[PDB]
């Protein structure tokens, strides 16, 4: 051993590598009566036988002399422990937790409270500790705040998907969509975690929302990104010598289906967004532009070609 016991715990708990899922307060308690028990065984053885011688015782012483110091650590460690929770809520963790809510991303405002409860409990639950009924009431009130926080995540990231597949594009149909999808929240409502609602029906009508811009997309691709990309193929493929009306009509066609859509080709009044309407003419131009180019390149092949 027990020399060799004492280099064991003059060689504290926070020393050694743990590796596991309990707390630095649980871990070096347990050591230390397992070092106690160990000791032881041785121581117881040784015585017786050896014581006787013683040597063982011385050684035882150383251990104890040890057992003695052993007892007096671990009093020390318990006066930190015992007591500091309660304290901890009772103070500034249980008045009214404010859940989790976002502006450019999502903002956790009691992580701590969160990763705390659910050590307490898990720890003094194996450790076959008494857990306070305050400790368990706020506990299952940080579960339901984990899992709402999650959702959250996973709503708000959905906004950040549809995102980074619209901005490549920079569609003057959906960035008004992306500017209608815009929500406020009073604080009021900065505490409806409390009984478990209001915040699933929230959070899914921000789901409804994207949802119904995201149909939109589809709609704006099945008409776009297929036909039209076909069509400027066969303006392209057309031989303008030779070869053993149709795409103009289906040029005009094609406009005026993507009319259809709502694009902005007048700048919303209220909105004034003068300056982002004109980004998809000057994209439209680039398509406009493939067209006039496919048919400019057939042109100089055949000038090419022309003496066979």
């Amino acid at each position: 051993e027990l020399d060799t016991i004492q280099r064991v715990f003059q060689d504290q708990k926070s020393n050694p590598p743990l590796v596991r899922n309990m707390p630095p307060e649980a871990g070096k308690i347990i050591w230390a009566r397992h070092l106690f028990q160990k000791i032881t065984g041785p121581i117881n053885i040784f015585p017786e036988n050896v014581i006787n011688s013683t040597e063982i015782r011385r050684y035882y012483g150383s251990y104890n002399t040890l057992g003695k110091q052993l007892t007096i650590y671990e009093m020390w460690f318990y006066q930190d422990w015992v007591n500091k929770i309660e304290q901890s809520k009772a103070a500034l963790q249980a008045t009214l937790i404010v859940r989790h809510d976002e502006n450019k991303k999502l903002y956790v405002n009691f992580d701590l409270e969160i990763m705390q409860l659910i050590r307490e409990a898990k720890c003094l639950d194996r450790q076959g500790i008494e857990i306070p009924e305050s400790a368990r009431i706020i506990l299952l009130q940080e579960d339901k705040f984990k899992t709402y926080y999650n959702e959250l995540l996973y709503a708000l990231k959905e906004y950040e998907r549809i995102n980074s597949k619209i901005k490549p594009i920079c569609k003057n149909l959906l960035l008004p969509h992306i500017e209608d999808l815009d929500l406020k929240l009073r604080p009021g409502m900065v505490t409806l975690t409390w009984t478990s609602m209001n915040i699933e029906s929230y959070l899914y009508y921000v789901h409804q929302g994207l949802k119904k811009l995201e149909q939109l997309i589809i709609n704006v691709n099945d008409i776009i990104e297929n036909r039209i990309e076909n069509n400027l193929k066969t303006v392209s493929k057309v031989v303008l010598v030779h070869l053993p009306n149709v795409e103009v009509e289906r040029a005009v066609d094609d406009l005026l289906q993507t009319i259809m859509l709502y694009p902005l080709d007048p700048h919303v009044d209220p909105v004034l967004p003068e300056e982002t309407k004109r980004i998809k003419r000057y994209y439209f131009w680039y398509f406009y532009q493939a067209l006039l180019n496919s048919t400019q390149n057939s042109l100089n092949a055949m000038k090419y070609r022309v003496c066979g």
